[PDB]
């Protein structure tokens, strides 16, 4: 049989995740590929290396049924291997799940490498809190028997079935933190449960490919000279974080603008809750998808320099460009940053800051919420 391997993400982590997976890969030119990363374009000077490489839209966090024509097109007997964000791992399997089904005798699933989306997972187990984690596990089991079996989705626990695919295939799942796992005393039957299963993301795979693998990586995620130089500079840096809003209205994302531009002067205002101190040279790094609301920052401050919004912050980490003192909105990136760089987390009783105290990302201080600070100038 052939091995075809499927890269599936609509967010951006898992995708970082799979673009070294692939790198790491990059040597064979000819081994079946299917790209389906809504937030990476791979350039087309790259594609045209490759041969068998294909691309999926998804829509609705799952692949379209443009996957089965792809598919159509290895006549023989075929084995998946599936990389997915957990957190939409369900949906994202679906269609595959559908096709695997009309083709018995030639498809198979290899097996599933699944990464976390972000912040997403962590505060969605911190909602199971009071729950029999070890009766959830069983149902998810059994439920998820049914799925693979019928094509039916039904969980009574759509959460805790993120979890529980060892039941049904061979899966090494990569998280943005083991620490919830291992600290999280509600979840310690699904510490075990999980056993050999996962591991923590490894940031510094990077530092192990070779120097041709690195700059192919850097055009995979976007990451070009201009920005890498003015990170290379010899002074003291601290990088602002914008955040950004699902709620697709405009009165929420102005709002969400005025009070970010607001929480930056904070930082680098005198009179400021946050101030900083006239040290550092000051960056943004906007929400990849901020839009707007990361127009309104460039627009209106002063002596701010640029980190191009769409490039990943986690990407700073592995190329060792990371600043002095990153702060702002918490964001899945500071589960990852190094804590000596953390100067100050600010959110818009709250499951988002009972996972990053329980991570000990901050500590039993006093949340600083959007809202209490006030309109500065
Ligand atoms: N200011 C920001 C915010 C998020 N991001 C990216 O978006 C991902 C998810 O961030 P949020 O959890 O903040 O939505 C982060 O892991 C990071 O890669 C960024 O690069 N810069």
């Amino acid at each position: 049989s052939k091995t075809i391997t499927l890269y599936l993400d609509p967010a951006s982590l898992p995708a970082l995740n799979q673009l070294m997976d692939f790198t790491q890969n990059n040597e064979d030119k000819t081994h079946p590929r299917i790209f389906g990363l809504s937030r990476f374009k791979i350039p087309d000077n790259i594609i045209t290396q490759y041969q068998n490489i294909h691309f999926v839209e998804l829509k609705d966090n799952r692949p379209t049924e443009a996957l089965f024509t792809i598919l159509d097109q290895y006549p023989g007997n075929i084995e998946l291997n599936i990389h997915l964000n957990i957190a939409h791992s369900v949906q994202l399997i679906r269609p595959i799940l559908a096709y695997r089904f009309k083709h018995l005798d030639r498809v198979s699933i290899q097996q599933l490498n699944l990464y976390d989306d972000g912040s997403m997972e962590y505060v969605d187990l911190e909602k199971e809190e009071n729950k029999d984690i070890s009766a959830e596990i069983k149902q998810a089991e059994k439920q998820l028997s049914h799925y693979l079996l019928t094509g039916k989705i039904k969980f009574d626990n759509p959460t805790i079935a993120r979890y529980v695919w060892q039941s049904a295939f061979p899966v090494k799942y990569h998280f943005l933190s083991t620490d919830y796992f291992e600290k999280a005393e509600f979840l310690q039957p699904l510490k075990e449960y999980l056993a050999e299963n996962y591991q923590k993301m490894d940031w510094t795979a990077y530092q192990q490919l070779t120097p041709e693998q690195q700059a192919f990586y850097l055009t995979l995620v976007g990451f070009n000279d201009e920005v890498k130089q003015s990170l290379e500079v010899q002074q003291a840096k601290f990088i602002f974080t914008g955040t950004t809003t699902w709620e697709g209205n405009t009165e929420v994302r102005e709002y969400y603008a005025q009070q970010q531009l607001n929480l930056l002067n904070h930082f680098t205002q005198a009179e400021g809750d946050l101030f900083i101190g006239d040290h550092y040279k000051i960056y943004f790094k906007g929400h990849p998808r901020g839009g707007e609301i990361n127009d309104y920052i460039l627009n209106n401050a002063k002596n701010i320099t640029n980190i191009p919004a769409n490039i990943s912050f986690e990407v700073l980490m592995m190329t060792g460009l990371l600043p002095d003192k990153v702060g702002g909105v918490a964001s899945s990136l500071y589960f990852s940053l190094p804590k000596e760089k953390i100067s100050h987390i600010i959110f818009t009783n709250n499951p988002y800051v009972k996972v990053m105290r329980r991570l000990g990302i901050i500590d039993e201080s006093q949340v600083i919420f959007w809202d209490s600070l006030k309109e500065l100038g």
